[PDB]
């Protein structure tokens, strides 16, 4: 079971180096970040928009094409089409995912897009529609071509995946993706993917530490998200080297199960009625503004609404690209390529929109009641602070805030434990798809990815995060662009 | 020939008890009302645009599904594809659109949507628009699929269907159908749809009787009102009880010609050229704002522009929609399930577009004229006095107003002759469809729905109105998703 | 070689006649002018959208029709796929589309549709989009139609056609075609033809013009565009009076590879980036206010938008929609209805789409610059003068108007040649297809054509011009249709 170091040196080397770097000097990092930010969405934003409106035609292709009917391997499908769809509804719920539902229609009334007049019963009808529109359909359906390519790689060629290269043959030549620019590849890839487990693991720790400071009274300090980072490592640690992930698939349950409850409690106290009406009234705003907001870029008013948004968006979504194809495709054996497009949309879809509508229309309404000063919590506390306050204005207090305490802990377990896995996993030579990968090699990931996020944690502000994914996306939108020209060049002719 | 009693009797209990309790005091009733209306819509209104919206999807279900080219019975159509289209034309005007025709427009403008300033050129440019939604292609797709539904069972399963329930054997078991779980369907459906044949007389009659005063001098009060539901009833009797029904459809005939007569008044004299541009302009406005107008519930600046207008019609939609459909099927038979969508769609929506934006532009250029104050007009003395304004203020005034009373008169009488069969034949046992049912059972109904008009008239406003519309459609919301589902069910098996 | 009089003599006359009368009285004709113009566009400007808006339907009813696979003639197609397409891509490249493309932004931005408020950042966001909707692929769609039946009836039909009657013969009897009807056919289409020549012609001129003077000093005035239209004549009548046609072509080439090298330039001084984030921006816009562009009249607040620019445009459209469909038609032989749609579309769009967004947004930014003021220089000098001033005020002005100067030469002389040869052979009897026709009646016509441009330069303002085109379009509204229905009749029983 050996290291292969092309694929696990240029990966650590890199980020350490960088996160090295930046903790040196956190004021310039800082502004190094800035800088980035600014050229990569001013100068380049459109062509992130661009991408996600080319694979979205192409969903359409798969749907109405030729390869319309094929089937992605000849055997049955290994999953109720329930239980395969619950599968689906139950992969979205992250830690960070709590994050944005809860906070990101506050600032799309607070500072709005089009030239609206902010806090304006007109940014606000306007709100939730852009929820609906960043976690819709429309970007689900952008990795159905790729779920399909991964579908087809694993069954149709019965192939063996466990890198971007290893699909790449067809394309450039089993001489270039065995060699180093498969390696070059694999690389941009994984560091990418890296700092994007990171910025997500930022995400997932001032949620967890802000709620227990809530319900205990411990100052969230960074020494602090520092310690529990650490717990999370040793945690993980341990559930790996016990083989105990046997367990670990079943507090991932309880996990989907909480969020659902939670949702669920969330509606149904807040006030269904209103929600229905704010969720119809919204999904006509989507249909109808769809077109504008799938290009927008803002260039004459020069507001950074596109750009900090939609563009940093975007960008997230073409990095964890890949690594949930693979999984839709796993999931979805033996089924047809328009099976799959319809499915995933709709099944994922449900999921994220009811989240986003709930989270979003509570946090809307306390808006609306002035129970709290959402603006000046973030100034002098930080945007998660804000957050907590928001669950925690709802009935019944302390348990609700409990609810969300465990369900963020025991979600960022299992996001830590995945990783960790999947990075293991991708930087080690000769392991079989289903296996578990060297101990040392597993661990000594989860440190590197803790370590990230702290920095980030540390430099403060989205502005990092933003940045970390916004970079990370720039070579992924080859790599993807990539593979799915392979999975096109090899089913051009061996399909048929 | 008997009367059956389960769904005699209940009814008419239902409607005595209800109108009794009205008529012993208004005040309270209206505030009765007023809570109903405001309850239903406000938490209860998205669910209606959602029921439109998917029946639209289904329409397309319906002409590029499997069952598009299926044919609607064996033998050839009895009708010239002519004949056919002019019988859903000519089918459209009641005395009731020429009312909601003449005025809505103006509330549009005086009240907008979209948050909008009141008679300005903006609110106006929109005005007609939202007739062409209100009455365009749109909602009548949503007739097609209970229309294919009729279709199939009368002449794909050679069934005889006179009440809804007749045809749920399918979905609920011969023994429940036969039951009195469709004897309380039956109930609810026949109650709905008093209400609403009494609201469309209650619409009707002012227009009679507002034309009466303008043309003759003698004042428009309730004990005229009710004078004149005597004598539609005395009227109808008369035709009912001499077989002269004969002579009936060729007066019905003479309705149809005169209002396309009217209406081509309207138009030319008005001014074309305008007509036209506004009609273009207006198509753009519909198809540009359709998504957000089938989803509106304007929950954060909660003006009421959706509940009061949009709800409120889908629901009367919903009422209707059975008594239609079962039209739209007889006069379709032989045809194919495409043939009949693409054939409805273009053949009603002629009929109601014109409508619309003849009467709309005629009132809305009184508007820009300031001929008339129709605010001031419809404070003083309600809104068909109004509406009667409008008309009169038209070249020719004395014939012009003559065409519309005789239009108005001819046409309720149609309309009355056309409520009482109906009632008395889903009302009645062992009655072969096509023939005359009991004079006793006929006439009777006939004085319960003029009963309920002046009860209505009485209560005054048009708050009881949509009220007793917008009650109605709650059952049928259910009634027309069961027939909907049974036919489903039913042709899963049989049409293959 | 004849020179068939009956198709002649009616064009010379009435040309001379109204050109004489034109003159005669300046003050007088302009007071006329204005009268037709707000006439035909006020009260008919919406039938003008109408006729686009079927058109189009009917691109789609090629593409997904019947029709769709038929093959345009059995030989194989003479052209590489991609030499086809860039004869397209170089055909649109005329003098006058320099024009337009430099200018139309700028009013859109001063005076913009929708009630908006000018040179507002709203209003400038729009200002591209509005370009990419009236040169978008929308508009060439609608050739498809024409370019389709004379490329059937050229090829399926092996039929011979010089001029809109000799198509006429099934929807109308070789006697009707061969007789007078035709003849009056040909002949409005004639004249209507002639006025669009010149009015190019006439829009062309000040940009030569007001080059020369800004390049050498010498003053534009009316006794030098008239020089001018001379030597213009005179250049024509040498190279045809000498067979010199051969270094035409060539000279024709330079043109267009001269005006992608300008087009080019513009575009990276001006800066790229932008240019993308502003197109991308704008592409969103086109398609979200397509449908209300579409159909746009203004009717209530009664600004002239709509029948100014898009009425007029339209108009235009219908009058080269002939000439083009015959282009197409022949660039296209053997190949297939739908590979045509699909083809000129892409290819005409790629054209016109690059022009109009790299010289608005040229224009666009000066106008954010300050540089210039625009107003004030169309103010005192006259449009021309302000669209020479945005192509000088880039950087290597000297040389960078050199180019424009030779590319606006070489353009007209190539379109002056065209118009000749074009009409001459419309106007002679007896005369193959890719034969010379008579030098007399060539270059006879070439001077007739010159002399309407001077007639409207001297008329002075854009009123001339449009109204020239509006009223041409007029006839040619029929004609087009007319054609289109004759091949519909004849395909209906040939083709099969
Ligand atoms: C700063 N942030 C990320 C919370 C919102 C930025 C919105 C924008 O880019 O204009
Ligand atoms: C980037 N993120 C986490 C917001 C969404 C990525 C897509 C996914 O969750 O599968
Ligand atoms: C008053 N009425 C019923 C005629 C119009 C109501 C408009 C609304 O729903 O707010
Ligand atoms: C309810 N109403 C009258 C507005 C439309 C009912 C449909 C129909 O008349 O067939
Ligand atoms: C005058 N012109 C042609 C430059 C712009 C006219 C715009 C309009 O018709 O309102
Ligand atoms: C009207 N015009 C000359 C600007 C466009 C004519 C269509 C074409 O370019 O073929």
């Amino acid at each position: 079971t050996g290291i292969e170091p092309k694929v696990f040196f240029p990966p650590l080397i890199i980020v350490g180096i960088l996160c090295w770097l930046t903790v040196r000097d956190l004021d310039a990092a800082n502004v190094v970040i800035n800088a980035v930010f600014s050229y990569v969405t001013n100068v380049w934003g459109w062509a992130f928009e661009w991408y996600m409106v080319v694979m979205l035609f192409g969903w359409f292709w798969l749907v109405f094409g030729p390869y319309a009917k094929k089937r992605l391997g000849e055997e049955p499908p290994e999953f109720s089409t329930a239980s395969w769809i619950f599968m689906m509804f139950a992969s979205c719920t992250s830690a960070a995912v709590l994050f944005w539902g809860s906070i990101e229609i506050y600032y799309y009334i607070s500072t709005p897009p089009f030239g609206l007049e902010p806090n304006s019963t007109g940014a606000k009808e306007l709100g939730l529609a852009y929820s609906l529109f960043h976690w819709g359909p429309l970007p689900w359906a952008t990795y159905s071509f790729l779920s399909v390519a991964f579908a087809y790689f694993f069954f149709v060629r019965k192939m063996e995946v466990i890198r971007p290269s290893s699909t790449l043959v067809p394309l450039v030549g089993e001489k270039h993706a065995k060699g180093l620019f498969g390696t070059i590849v694999d690389n941009f890839y994984l560091v990418a993917l890296i700092f994007a487990m990171g910025t997500s693991l930022g995400l997932a720790t001032p949620l967890v530490t802000e709620c227990m400071q809530w319900l205990f009274g411990i100052p969230h300090t960074l020494q602090l998200d520092a310690i529990i980072i650490t717990c999370w490592i040793i945690l993980n640690a341990i559930c790996v080297a016990c083989g105990l992930q046997k367990a670990v698939r079943i507090a991932s349950d309880v996990r989907s199960y909480l969020s659902f409850l939670m949702l669920g409690w969330v509606f149904i106290v807040s006030g269904a009625s209103f929600i229905m009406n704010y969720f119809t009234d919204s999904v006509g705003m989507l249909l109808m503004y769809l077109p504008r907001m799938l290009f927008y870029t803002d260039p004459i008013a020069k507001g950074g609404f596109p750009q900090g948004w939609t563009v940093f968006y975007w960008a997230w979504w073409v990095i964890y690209a890949i690594q949930m194809s693979i999984f839709l495709a796993r999931i979805s054996r033996g089924r047809t390529v328009r099976e799959l497009c319809f499915g995933m949309v709709l099944g994922l879809t449900a999921s994220t929109w009811i989240l986003w509508t709930v989270l979003g229309s509570n946090t809307l309404l306390l808006i609306d009641k002035n129970i709290l000063n959402i603006p000046n919590l973030i100034e002098q506390y930080g945007v998660a602070r804000a957050i907590i306050e928001t669950w925690a204005a709802l009935p019944l207090s302390t348990a609700t805030m409990w609810g969300f305490f465990i369900l963020c802990f025991i979600a960022t377990v299992t996001l830590v434990n995945a990783c960790s896995y999947t990075l293991a996993m991708s930087t080690c030579r000769e392991v079989r798809d289903g296996e578990d990968p060297p101990l040392l090699v597993r661990i000594g990931w989860s440190i590197l990815v803790g370590i990230i996020g702290i920095v980030l944690l540390a430099l403060g502000g989205l502005k990092p995060i933003q940045t970390a994914i916004i970079a990370g996306g720039c070579p992924l939108f080859f790599v993807n662009i990539m593979v799915t020209l392979s999975f096109i060049k090899d089913a051009k002719q061996n399909w048929k």
